[PDB]
């Protein structure tokens, strides 16, 4: 058996929502400038993007993105078919992209991904290069393909 993780690249520089997901998201609108995935929650709705995998579930393992933003944004992971939730981190404020890898510790499959505006003030939220893995976040290598380019040596 091949113990290593799957890696799923959901989006490296967004233009637009990565194939294979819709948004089930909620007041919010997006915008896609210099490869990121930029929400402006609406004041008071505490409104999110919720990235929905169309055809099938991940499970467990760990997620990992680039982000910056203005307020607190609570990353949630939902099982769509049991409407169950399930909250990963609360990350706070930074003013320079950060790279987090997050262990998902829910223990039924995820199809849904979500970024909120956890304090509901509109704080806006940049993020790029968002991955799946299999694995734990301790054991997250990333991706080849995340790199500028990739010329093997
Ligand atoms: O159209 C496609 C598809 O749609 C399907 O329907 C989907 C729909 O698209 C989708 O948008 C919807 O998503 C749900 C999601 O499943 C829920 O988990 C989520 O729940 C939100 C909730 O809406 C918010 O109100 C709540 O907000 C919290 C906040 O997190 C928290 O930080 C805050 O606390 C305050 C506190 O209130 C203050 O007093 C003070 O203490 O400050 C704190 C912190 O600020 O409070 C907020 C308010 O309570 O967050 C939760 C969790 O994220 O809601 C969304 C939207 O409804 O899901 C449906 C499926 O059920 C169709 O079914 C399908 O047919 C169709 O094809
Ligand atoms: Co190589």
């Amino acid at each position: 058996m091949n113990v290593r993780a799957t890696y799923t690249v959901i989006f490296k520089n967004a233009s637009g929502l990565p194939n294979g997901y819709d948004n089930w998201g909620w007041g919010c609108t997006l915008s896609y400038y210099g490869g990121a995935m930029i929400i402006n929650p609406q004041e008071g709705k505490y409104g999110a993007v919720s990235l929905k995998r169309n055809s099938g579930s991940f499970r467990g393992g760990s997620l990992r993105f680039d982000m910056k933003n203005e307020g607190k944004v609570k990353i949630l992971v939902e099982n769509s078919e049991a409407d169950e939730k399930f909250e990963v981190e609360t990350i706070s404020p930074s003013d320079e992209y950060v790279t987090y890898i997050l262990d998902v510790d829910f223990d039924l499959p995820f199809d849904r991904i979500d970024f909120q505006d956890a304090p509901g003030n509109g704080d806006r939220i940049w993020i790029k290069n968002l991955v799946h893995s299999t694995g734990s976040a301790d054991d997250f290598v990333d991706p080849i393909n995340l790199e500028h380019h990739h010329h093997h040596h």
